[PDB]
């Protein structure tokens, strides 16, 4: 029995859509935290059940907005999502990562009440579009407890990161900005053959698909939170013998098909 198990057995469809949990949210002002720029929390109501948490970078010139549909997508399938403005819309993917961790941190110790009640302060994880998606794996490097890291068509200069902790790297296929060939694949490739990988590659996508709805990166994102924040192996079978027509590329080294 998994104590860290929630919600019915899924099945894709269901991971298409806004899970069972009703949401609430809570409004980060900029001038109430140190460390980064505030944001926006997501987290289940109507629930007396706790929860691993989640925080999310957006990239260069954006804020919590552009992945709201994200954080609350993950939030209503049972988790507590962070979604942070930064300190300057111009800061660079290292920056965003130490904003990540004063994310973290804060969500850990000083946001509400409400908000902690319903957090499992030590299963954390993180995800970023972008810069932000650099961000999540600078931060995976700094913080190695953390459970994963799902970066969103990322970006950096810096190509290879030395972190255990589970990644799952949406490229998008056509990107000019982050171009494939010259981010998320050297990411993927260069992050240790011992920690648990997935390269999914989004058929004929643009750089900034994740910040409208996008059923695969919700399929995906879900799947790995649930996999590795809440070790819950239901969500294997999403990630493992993939043949999805949303995809041009699916690649892993297959660590997380068995224990």
């Amino acid at each position: 029995s998994n104590p860290y198990q929630r919600g019915p057995n899924p099945t894709r469809s269901a991971l298409t859509t806004d899970g069972p949990f009703s949401v609430a949210t809570y409004s980060v002002s900029r001038l109430s935290v140190s460390g980064f720029g505030g944001g926006v929390i997501y987290y289940p109501t109507g629930t007396t059940l706790t929860f691993g948490g989640i925080a999310m970078s957006p990239g260069y010139t954006a804020d919590a907005s552009s992945l709201a549909w994200l954080g609350r997508r993950l939030a209503s399938h049972g988790f507590v999502v962070i979604v942070i403005n930064t300190n300057s819309r111009l800061d660079f993917p290292d920056s965003r990562a130490s904003q990540l961790s004063a994310a973290l941190n804060y969500l850990r110790t000083s946001s509400p009440s409400a908000v902690r009640a319903r957090l499992d302060a030590n299963r954390l994880a993180v995800a970023g579009h972008s810069m932000g998606g650099g961000a999540t794996l600078r931060i995976s490097e700094q913080i190695p407890t953390l459970k994963a890291g799902v970066p969103l068509t990322p970006w950096h200069t810096d190509k290879t990161f030395n972190t255990p902790v589970p990644q799952l790297i949406v490229g998008a296929e056509a990107d000019t900005v982050a171009p494939v060939s010259q981010h998320a694949i050297p990411f993927y490739q260069n992050l240790p053959s011992t920690t648990p990988k997935v390269y999914v590659e989004l058929d004929n996508a643009t750089h900034f698909a994740p910040n409208s709805p996008n059923a695969a990166i919700s399929v995906y994102t879900i799947s790995w939170m649930k996999l590795w924040v809440d070790n819950d192996t239901r969500y294997r079978q999403f990630l493992c013998n993939v043949n999805d027509p949303a995809l041009s590329d699916f690649r892993s080294n297959n660590r997380h098909c068995q224990l």
